[PDB]
């Protein structure tokens, strides 16, 4: 395999982390290949659920748990740290809080949460590699919790970065939040992006195009499919009860992506850097309700 960029996979992976019996698990826990049937029984199908009181507050829950899980994360990034590190208090903080952590054996993935370094756009999987002074990380945290899926995550710099790492960064959460900022009954779910790729493309960046936003609750990756790029065949309009993700990534390159030998981590064919911010959203009668908010900050951590 010849790799696009300076990262390389750091092996061996420490043995798998045991997550203790008494926490509820999803369908896939303990299926051989990680499969979800829940899932695959819904798999083609563009039909969109309507959250039920019950189910609106037991995401309201498990997303602010998410939230509480990221937020541990980003008091850990700094030069010197692995990313395995950050993914084992990621572990342990989601235990604590009695919860699974979504991504372990999803589909076999090996950890608990996905750790992207610089040109990894997404699904890095957390091994041995210190990170280093001047890099951008992305820490995406999915919490499942009687029955119900939270997921968010964000871009974070480790240490001082340049000022092209500055601005992907900034440039990728102003994507964001431009499409939350639309979101509300009646819009077309096409729409985001062509929200998120005219700001990405005004700043000189691309957007990537083979992983989309998604629908979750019950199910960890659901009906909608939701593009992050321009002119797209995204179906569906937004209703109130819809709840769903926007999680764009964006590049310094080209929008090109290619997976590495593990199976998981996507990276830029160019090898430029790409960067990620995701919110988990529910649609309401004025807009949308943002359930992965931070709460003890109107901001990200990265403008701190
Ligand atoms: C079923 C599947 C793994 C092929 C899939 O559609 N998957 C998918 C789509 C869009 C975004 N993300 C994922 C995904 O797995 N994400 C993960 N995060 C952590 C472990 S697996
Ligand atoms: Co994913
Ligand atoms: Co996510
Ligand atoms: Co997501
Ligand atoms: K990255």
């Amino acid at each position: 395999y010849r790799y696009t960029g300076k990262l390389r996979p750091h092996y061996p992976l420490m043995p798998t982390r045991p997550v203790p019996s008494y926490i509820q698990r999803p369908d896939y826990a303990d299926h051989p290949l990680g499969m979800s049937e829940s899932e695959q029984a819904l798999k083609g199908t563009s039909q969109i659920k309507l959250l039920s009181s019950e189910d609106i507050e037991g995401m309201r829950l498990v997303c602010r748990l998410a939230r509480e899980v990221l937020d541990v994360a980003a008091g850990m990034i700094k030069p010197g740290v692995t990313t395995e590190e950050i993914d084992h208090a990621v572990h342990l903080a989601c235990i604590a809080r009695n919860c699974y952590p979504s991504p372990l054996n999803y589909y076999n993935f090996p950890k608990s949460c996905c750790t992207s370094v610089n040109e990894v756009i997404c699904h890095g999987i957390p091994d041995r590699r210190p990170l280093q002074e001047g890099d951008i990380v992305n820490v995406d945290i999915t919490l499942y919790r009687n029955g119900y899926h939270g997921d968010l995550n964000e871009t974070f710099f480790v240490g001082e970065v340049d000022d092209g790492a500055r601005k992907l960064v900034q440039t990728t959460y102003e994507c964001l939040m431009q499409a939350i900022d639309a979101v509300k009954p009646g819009v077309r779910y096409r729409e985001l992006g062509n929200i998120i790729q005219k700001h990405a493309q005004a700043n000189g960046f691309s957007v990537v195009r083979s992983y989309c936003g998604h629908g979750i609750h019950k199910l960890f990756h659901t009906a909608p499919n939701v593009p992050h790029y321009a002119k797209n065949k995204a179906v569906g309009v937004m209703k109130s009860g819809h709840v769903f993700t926007i999680e764009p990534m964006i590049c310094e390159g080209g929008w090109q992506d290619e997976t590495w030998p593990d199976g998981w981590t996507a990276v830029t064919r160019d090898g430029k850097r790409s960067a990620q911010f995701e919110h988990t959203l529910l649609v309401t009668d004025t807009g949308c309700e943002i359930l992965t908010r931070r709460l003890d900050s109107a901001r990200p951590h990265f403008m701190s």
